[PDB]
DNA sequence: TTGTTCTCAGGTACCTCAGCCAGA
DNA sequence: TCTGGCTGAGGTACCTGAGAACAA
């Protein structure tokens, strides 16, 4: 597991807190077992003619993409293993964003046994919600209460 | 002067290059010597829900004053000299914004001798442009060559 | 079936200026 | 004459979702 230094974590917090973002989603899909899949992604989001200064982070992390849309580009995480160690190291200094990160690490840690029982799936998907109250939640569609009616049948 | 934790001014480095502004003005003014005068700014902005992470930076700082403008709010600084020495400390953690601590460190430290010559208050007036120029600027009007039009006979 | 990669975009929440006015 | 406390806004640059496809 590497281990990130203090002050590069402390200042990432602070960057984190201002321009990025702790997802947290449930995608319909037929083909799982409970007929969703739950997606978790770390996101840092910049202009474009900054992509650089989001490649510094795909290197300083050790892992992590750098996409483009448009005029703007994202640096994502969601992988789940390097995703739980890198948040584990992060959330101490979290200010905006703690709890979300926190939600994560306990949706990460509950993963397998999520899988094995359908309301021990919905009860993360509530998690997922919580998540989602916090950010600046605007497009949202699919919630635990979606899942909930879906199992209903 | 007040000196601040280290790992506040990492974190809050982060913040300012996320949410945050460095700015440099020229406002024409009837009074001033030179028709101008000059503005520095410290700006944070977030969503009014959060206006209490502002209020804690006027806690923490333990200057400036935090304005209210729609559904959202700004932390600003701008008195010269608690300006100085809170940039001066912040600006070695800065990556993004680095350039423009460093350009209105520069300007402050040489505003007493801009008020001397015409062509040191076009100087500085320089100086500002590249504060912009290091910016997402968009809508300024006020440049060092407006400057240079007015002072002439 | 599951984890993940890759792209698009809705709706702001920022950013970075503009300018006034009272007191000093 | 100068400075600092106020306010308003243009134009994005973000945030936080959506969804398709591809291994494994
Ligand atoms: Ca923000
Ligand atoms: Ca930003």
């Amino acid at each position: 597991n590497t281990k990130y230094n203090e002050e590069f974590l402390l200042y990432l917090a602070g960057f984190v807190d201002s321009d990025g973002s702790i997802i947290a989603q449930i995608k319909p899909r037929q083909s799982n077992k409970f007929k969703h899949q739950l997606s978790l992604t770390f996101a840092v989001t910049q202009k474009t003619q900054r992509r650089w200064f989001l490649d510094k982070l795909v290197d300083e992390i050790g892992v992590g993409y750098v996409y483009d849309s448009g005029s703007v580009s994202d640096y994502r995480l969601s992988e789940i293993k390097p995703l739980h160690n890198f948040l584990t190291q992060l959330q101490p200094f979290l200010k905006l964003k703690q709890k979300q990160a926190n939600l994560v690490l306990k949706i990460i840690e509950q993963l397998p046994s999520a899988k094995e029982s359908p309301d021990k799936f919905l009860e993360v998907c509530t998690w997922v919600d919580q998540i989602a109250a916090l950010n600046d939640s605007k497009t949202r569609k699919t919630t635990s209460e979606t899942v909930r009616a879906v199992l209903d049948s």
